[PDB]
């Protein structure tokens, strides 16, 4: 299979996992600003577009840390070998959105081909899920390109055992010499502590500051 | 009546509405900064005060978009022809607040008269709801003038079917050449997507940048 | 005992207390930036370290306002004479955290001795609660020193009657001439209004701007 059953009995976080899963169930969200000044220049020197690149980079960073790819399957804790991005697409015509997913690839060029191909095929489909069921091994990404925000939070009436991270980006803005992008990350505390979120964000910032290929 | 039953069967969002109402019930909040540099000058050239003007402008913008005036009445989805602001008033003497409402009017001067008249009559009343029941066709506005914030979120134990937007403003602050006001908007995802919130905020920013009358 | 039963029948907030406790149960969070430019200089001129000092100052400010030290005990509303900080400690070795508490003292030097002594004794203990049960009269403080944030919120599946404030700080950052620290405060609306939170934050800012001793 594409997942491994995680060894909960010998995990250093086993007490935290039961505590935040069942004793005091909770998740948290944080919004931080990533510096995309360097990424903007890399983009300027290429034919890639902003949204797909951010999807790629967020998926790449998630795909590096196990704690962001956990799930309960058959009542057991597993880690997906890899997760694919599920992202939102806006339809100008109806002013509604759809969620699509495409296979992740560590090759940026192959990722771009997967993306354009899904986009090609469902750009006109207004169902909420044009592809049908969401793949179990997913991460959620969404964008609000029309407004800048300093904070974002989802208030969900039930999030029991749902461990996939939720990432939302706003419109970026010029903050003196820098171009900053607000990014909100929302996770379940059973699998992620503040350290793990900070580590994901720091790694995404480094990827934004590195060559695309 | 002062509302119309909305046509859910032919709505482009009908799948989203059932999905966020019953399958995955959720709302979200976002905080963004509005530039009130121009409004401050308009205020300086007038006798209007800041709080009542912001109430007016927020109500005016809500009153322009249907998705911000939805409600369930008799198990059906309706749109109010118009909504009146319900806002908080602080009592210095007891250090407690009350919530009041007054009729909205597209005439700023008539709005100011409605406001001062409600204020006149209940400035000393410390009940939480001095007027008695809140009008069904309302929007909630509150202000925290004592502190600036970058984020605000309400954690509500039950928000089933409550679709009126919740707007909270903080103390404004000087951010170089500009005067910025933090404004938090919290909505139910069954009736509002990120696009609709961004559109409300963009429209409020334009109103702040326009003549009062 | 170390608490007093509060007089609910004659409280100016009695209607608000029942309303937010049982009619519309809710809490809120806000994140604001404290200016720690002066505190940094006081720290520079001393041997105290940042984390313990912030713990001290947050506890000192909480200990001044009754509404931040409320609890339900034996079905009655009480006010603790004083509360002790419960704070998080990160273990680099396992990349996990523990929560510890130590007695509050209005003498900064005695507080530092209590802190170092608890730290000495449990620095290697990876249990979530090395000391065993959390003291009932507590406040929660946590820190995310690895990342700066503009917002933070806990999404808790059940917060019935839990009135102790939750305070989270991020990594501080230089914002022109100032050093700012993001601080998130999350409270239950039955005991705290926006005014009370703003008053706590304003008082903490003054303490940060004053001599340590
Ligand atoms: O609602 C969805 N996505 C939103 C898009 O803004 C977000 O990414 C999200 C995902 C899961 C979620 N949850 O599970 O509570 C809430 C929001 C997909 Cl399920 Cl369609
Ligand atoms: O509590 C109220 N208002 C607060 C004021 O800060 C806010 O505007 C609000 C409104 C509704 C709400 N809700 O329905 O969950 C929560 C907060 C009115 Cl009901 Cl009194
Ligand atoms: O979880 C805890 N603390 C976190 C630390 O980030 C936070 O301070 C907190 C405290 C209580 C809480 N609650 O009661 O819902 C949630 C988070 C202590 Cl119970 Cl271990
Ligand atoms: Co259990
Ligand atoms: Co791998
Ligand atoms: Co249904
Ligand atoms: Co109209
Ligand atoms: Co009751
Ligand atoms: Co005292």
């Amino acid at each position: 299979m594409n997942y491994t059953k995680f060894d909960v009995k010998n995990w250093v976080r086993r007490e935290h996992f039961e505590f935040y899963r069942h004793r005091l169930p909770c998740g948290f969200s944080l919004t931080s600003k990533i510096d995309i000044t360097t990424l903007k220049k890399s983009l300027d020197d290429s034919a890639y577009k902003f949204y797909p690149v951010m999807i790629y980079l967020i998926a790449q960073a998630v795909n590096q840390f196990d704690e962001l790819r956990m799930a309960i399957k058959d009542d057991e804790l597993i880690v997906w070998d890899s997760v694919d991005p599920q992202f939102t697409v806006f339809h100008q015509e109806t002013e509604t959105f759809s969620a699509l997913s495409c296979p992740y690839s560590s090759d940026i060029d192959q990722f771009m081909v997967n993306y354009l191909s899904v986009m090609e095929r469902y750009k006109s489909d207004t169902k909420l899920f044009p592809q049908g069921v969401t793949p179990e091994n997913h991460l959620n990404i969404s964008a609000l390109p029309w407004v800048n925000f300093d904070s974002f939070n989802f208030n969900v009436a039930n999030f029991t055992d749902y461990f996939a991270p939720i990432i939302t980006m706003a419109k970026y803005q010029q903050e003196g010499d820098r171009l900053l992008l607000p990014l909100s990350v929302q996770v379940h505390h059973a699998v992620c502590d503040g350290f793990h979120v900070a580590r994901f964000i720091n790694r995404l910032q480094e990827l934004c500051n590195s060559k695309l290929k």
